[PDB]
């Protein structure tokens, strides 16, 4: 295992949707002064040298003059790592959180790949808010929850290299939710095999967990990876409307020909 490297995919359309949603959840959590935890089970290397799927993702939005307000926090982090105006580095989920989180907040990050873990550690060598471990991310849903702050965003973002991930994300969410039922859980998934995503969502419904939102962006109709999504348990109350505001613009820029779709809907509605 562990042959996947996120550097091959960083900044693609999936990362754009994923990090849009991650950023909006973090900004909502920051509306209250009380600290919160950011927990990243499959954290990656931290930052990625781009120079090419990023050309069809982040490159198509980060310098647009009419950037929706819902993208400003995210795109400002991307600009922070590229102040020359040239697209050279892409900040992964840990660096988006590192820049958006406040002094009082905490980060718990895990990465198993033996070359990418040390790169991730280096990004946080002077940041006492963060802990970085070379450990199984699914175990952290038991070990690190609930946070003492009793507030948090948990991002579960595996590569689905091992087909066991389709079941492990549901089991892992169930274990995390048992320990921390008020947290916001954001699960990223690819659409390579639609029926396996339907199977996964069926298993998730069967847990009995309520308030489950689904955000999906497809660059092509169902048929490699044609789409990806974010399943969000306990979304901030504004998230659905924020996505209805921003998904049409996002899909039109990421997919100029109009193929595919961009939807927000409920798996388990209120
Ligand atoms: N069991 C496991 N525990 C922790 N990390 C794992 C894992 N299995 C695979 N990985 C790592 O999971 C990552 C998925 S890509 C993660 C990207 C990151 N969240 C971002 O948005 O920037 C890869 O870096 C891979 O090495």
């Amino acid at each position: 295992m562990l042959s996947y490297r996120h550097s091959f995919h960083a900044g693609n359309h999936a990362d754009v949707l994923k990090h849009t949603v991650q950023s909006l959840i973090i900004e909502s959590l920051k509306e209250k002064d009380k600290p919160f935890l950011y927990l990243d089970t499959h954290a990656g290397a931290g930052r990625y040298q781009l120079g090419g799927k990023y050309l069809e993702g982040i490159a198509r939005i980060w310098q647009q003059d009419d950037l929706p307000a819902e993208l400003e926090a995210y795109i400002n982090v991307v600009k922070h790592f590229n102040r020359s105006g040239q697209l050279r580095y892409y900040p992964g989920s840990p660096l988006i959180a590192r820049q958006l989180l406040r002094e009082q907040d905490s980060l718990q990050l895990t990465e198993l790949h033996p070359s990418d873990y040390p790169l991730l550690r280096s990004e946080f060598q002077k940041d006492s808010r963060a802990r970085v471990e070379k450990a199984d991310g699914f175990q952290q849903l038991k070990a690190k929850l609930p946070p003492v702050s009793r507030r948090g965003l948990i991002l579960i973002d595996p590569p689905y290299e091992m087909k066991t991930d389709y079941q492990a994300v549901v089991s892992g969410i169930a274990e995390g939710y048992k320990r921390f039922a008020t947290g916001t859980y954001a699960l990223w998934y690819p659409v390579v095999l639609r029926q396996q995503i339907k199977r996964m969502i069926h298993d998730l419904e069967a847990t009995g967990i309520r308030k489950i939102l689904q955000i999906e962006l497809a660059v092509l109709p169902d048929s490699g990876m044609t789409a990806s999504g974010m399943i969000v348990i306990n979304p901030p109350w504004k998230l659905e409307q924020q996505m209805n505001n921003v998904l049409p613009w996002l899909h039109s820029k990421l997919v100029p020909a109009g193929t595919g779709h961009a939807t927000v809907s409920w798996i388990v509605p209120e």
